[PDB]
């Protein structure tokens, strides 16, 4: 079982850099908009605490380079939505793949294609931790890289990257330009919530590691989603929803091992550790593979 | 710090289904050639041992059908190249990017685009293991993926796959159909000689941690080359070359740790093992970066 990224051929024909100044981020181009993070517009001095309002107000169509390579697109308007700039620009980009802006929840994976100056550099999966961070791979000059999800040649934006955490983690926002998290786009250290463990995709794993004959964990009890939850959060895991109920419903069918039976298989090995006996040939249980990414290994 | 492929987009524009019979696999369309496993042409019965040429010498051209999403290449000509066929067609790719075919070494990685019926499903980087398999990601239908690297525009097309060891691991072949390693395009069970780790991509790797900002494992001590090529061998570790050493000095001039040091760092690791702490969130030796790979990513 490995991490398996999507195909990034479809976003890498939407990138293209941003550059106000000498200040150059990438963005989305999708039909005749770009998509960028707003502090494009910053200068070095007003990112402590930059008033966004008052920055665009001085702002006009002709301030904005925007490129796709070497080839500038005309910017015929701008506007601001939360943390995002929206530049309208005079070509619908031929390369536009059928596309969607949608928000994830803690626990979804995505692809993230890192570009730098608007060229693409490499691609690799990400889940989104319960506090809201990305554990990512991102250096200077790599906001506004987005991380995305592929469903029949539809892609699903998920996410544009803005911050590096002081622990190294990173933060970002949907492309609505809302931040994951309680984080804000100024030049300052923020601090994440204490992280937990992804509930839902260990139980994933679980059910891989069935489908693949490794079962001693089974067991013959079972469980309410209550009492579990409450004896998850004992062991810094996360509680599960309905929601995750429901996304475990095809490998709970595939396996014939209903969701809260191997709720109360989780739990045992929770209060008793693994006794040295490793699932799927490790001794940690994994937490970022989804119940997609198992049927999609499958 | 992630495992990180090549963006996938100038191999994506060249991925075909090729046809023959009941049989479909994925073919690689470069100008006006199409390049695909030659077993392709196998039926069921011919698996265990199939004559090749004798099989491709009474198939026609209107045999194999060659299709590129919905649209259909007429094939004008084939011709076969150890045990990749090589399909002329009518129609150029007009998406071929500039390209190179290349045998790689044991220890170098590349990206792998897993691809069913034509089309692309995933992207992931692997190292070609020392005994010349791979520990992929591939299922029914996935023959004719391909693997590569991209520098600078130009893609270097180094890996087409044919097979999946009782193991699990993976099996196949260069773009001019040269197995690597000891395997055969046989419906036979095939097992893989001894594999043995990746020396200098660990190093590397650790080098990455400490770029990462940890630190746990280094140590005080120093080692000679050959002490610790002797230690590595006890535990199958590839030895270590001077050739390694200096291709490590990017790395350690960064960081100021001299490579005989991270050595010796690497000898307490294996002596005493990890004491179920964490490396880059590992709990086991990491051996799929090359020098490369840590100088690409953290910089
Ligand atoms: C004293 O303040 C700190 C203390 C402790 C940790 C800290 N982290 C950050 C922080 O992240 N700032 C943001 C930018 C802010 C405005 C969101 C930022 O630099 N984003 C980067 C990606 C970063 C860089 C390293 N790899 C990461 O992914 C990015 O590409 C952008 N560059 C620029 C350059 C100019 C203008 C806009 C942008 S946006 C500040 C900070
Ligand atoms: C008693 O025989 C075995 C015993 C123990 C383990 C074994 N493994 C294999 C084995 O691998 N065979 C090759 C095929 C051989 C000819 C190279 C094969 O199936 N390649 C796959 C990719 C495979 C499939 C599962 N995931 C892997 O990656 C592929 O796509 C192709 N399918 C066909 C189907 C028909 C015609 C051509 C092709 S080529 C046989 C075998």
């Amino acid at each position: 079982f490995r991490k398996m990224a999507f195909p990034s051929g479809k976003v890498e024909g939407c990138m293209v850099q941003v550059t106000c100044g000498t200040t150059t981020l990438n963005g989305l181009w999708l039909d005749d908009v770009v998509y960028c993070p707003r502090h494009v517009i910053c200068t070095s001095e007003d990112m402590l605490n930059p008033n966004y309002e008052d920055l665009l107000i001085r702002k006009s169509n002709h301030n904005f380079l925007v490129q796709a390579g070497n080839v500038q697109l005309r910017v015929i308007g701008h506007s601001m939505q939360n943390c995002v700039l929206k530049l309208k620009v005079d070509t619908a980009n031929p390369k536009t793949p059928k596309y969607k802006f949608v928000r994830i929840q803690p626990g979804q994976t995505f692809s993230v294609l890192a570009c730098y100056n608007g060229s693409p550099s490499g691609v690799y999966q990400c889940a989104m931790r319960p506090n809201f961070t990305i554990k990512g791979s991102f250096l200077n000059g790599s906001c506004g890289s987005v991380g995305f999800n592929i469903d029949y040649d539809c892609v699903s934006f998920c996410y544009m990257h803005h911050m590096e955490l002081p622990t190294g983690v990173h933060a970002g926002t949907d492309l609505e330009g809302n931040f994951y998290g309680p984080f804000v786009d100024r030049q300052t250290a923020q601090a994440a919530g204490t992280d937990t463990t992804i509930t839902v995709n260990v139980l994933a794993w679980l059910y891989a590691a069935v489908i693949n004959g490794d079962r001693w964990f089974l067991n013959r009890f079972t469980t309410t989603l209550n009492d579990f939850n409450l004896v998850a959060m004992k062991y810094n895991y996360e509680p599960l929803t309905q929601d995750h109920v429901d996304i475990l419903g095809p490998l709970s069918a595939q396996t014939g091992i209903a969701v809260l039976d191997m709720c109360a298989s989780l739990k045992e090995l929770l209060q008793n550790g693994m006794n040295g006996r490793t699932i799927l040939g490790s001794a940690l249980l994994e937490d970022e593979f989804t119940p997609f990414d198992v049927v999609r290994q499958c």
